[PDB]
DNA sequence: GTCTAAACGTCGGTTAGGAGCATTTG
DNA sequence: CAAATGCTCCTAACCGACGTTTAGACA
């Protein structure tokens, strides 16, 4: 059974919050305002949608071109709401859920029917995700944007939060480098990894300070934070992931990833036959894994 | 001269985000 | 019959996952 932060952490990475306002002539206000909760993933993940809808007691899973569990009732995203209280996002989308929070109790209390709680929520579907496209701003012209909480001092608020985090936006993987000063002609080195873009960069910063190792790289918008000295690896990072479990296809790349991290530890890097067995586990690994 | 750690670099698709018709409900 | 909800298609970037070079401690 999964836990209530890895459930949040994940969400932090793949979940989203949504507005729908399309125009319906069959409608007394000219316009259909539909609030959404939806998380995609790869058909190969669907197991991890499943375990969250055995947590939450709500959601529906589809699976086509791609698996998703979305919450478009009142019912549903009641249960999205008091779980998303009990334990509140960290990252930037918090302030994506205030203001889906906030429409969300317009509609439940039949406001938005009328056109000053449509011009509402309007507001704040402009300061939500993208905002409104150029056909709604045609259609509501100067509309004022929500005020936009800009989420700061986040402490982690569970391991398992971090956990579910890395479960979505993070990577298991190894590096295998052309070097011609190593004996055995590659160089190999096991790396940690979790991807996001800047607007929570303070949120990569300490979450280091958490996990007590890392470094910061700022790519060529998009921020990175990396894990390579084997010291912190070995004694830092696999027992916090063994504590705290990895969920999907991924906990099969974190195995393998493990696994060849002792092959390392014991030196069978720089022999070329233990080499190629390190080689061997790494295209059945990630974007090898079939 | 070995090998580690980390800085630097790059592809492509699984994500995040979206809009709207079709069906059910009360 | 109108509001809510179920259901189906559409779009591309912030991701994941892969590479090479450089600044050094061991010697
Ligand atoms: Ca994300
Ligand atoms: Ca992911
Ligand atoms: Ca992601």
């Amino acid at each position: 059974n999964i836990s209530p932060w890895t459930i949040t952490g994940f969400a932090d990475a793949e979940s989203s919050f949504m507005l729908t306002v399309s125009k319906d002539s069959k409608r007394n206000t000219g316009w259909s305002v539909r609030p959404r909760f939806r998380i995609g993933l790869h058909n190969k993940d669907v197991t991890i949608l499943k375990s969250i809808r055995e947590y939450l007691g709500a959601g529906i899973i589809t699976s086509d071109i791609d698996a998703r569990i979305r919450f478009e009732s009142l019912k549903e995203l009641e249960v999205v709401i008091n779980h998303f209280d009990k334990y509140p996002l960290i990252t930037q989308k918090r302030a994506d859920y205030l203001l889906f929070k906030k429409a969300f109790y317009l509609i439940k209390n039949k406001e938005h029917l009328t056109e000053e709680g449509l011009n509402q929520i309007l507001t704040l579907k402009a300061s939500l995700n993208l905002g409104l496209s150029e056909e709604l701003k045609e259609a509501f012209p100067n509309t004022i944007p929500a005020e936009r909480l800009l989420v700061t001092g986040q402490e982690i608020p569970d391991s398992n939060w971090v956990a579910g985090f890395t479960a979505g936006d993070g990577s298991f993987y190894i590096r295998i480098a052309k070097n011609s000063t190593l004996k055995t002609g590659y160089q190999v080195q096991s790396v940690f990894q979790i991807t996001q873009d800047t607007r929570d960069i303070e949120l990569m910063k300490n979450l280091i300070s958490y996990l007590n190792c890392g470094n910061i790289r700022i790519r060529k918008t998009c921020v990175d934070l990396v894990v390579t000295n084997l010291n912190d690896i070995k004694e830092k990072i696999i027992p916090f992931f063994n504590k705290n479990h990895i969920i999907g296809v991924k906990l099969q790349d974190y195995r393998d990833w493990c696994k060849v991290v002792t092959l390392i530890d014991n030196k069978e890097h720089l022999t070329s036959e233990g080499l190629e067995k390190i080689q061997k586990i790494k295209e059945g690994m990630n974007r090898g894994r079939s």
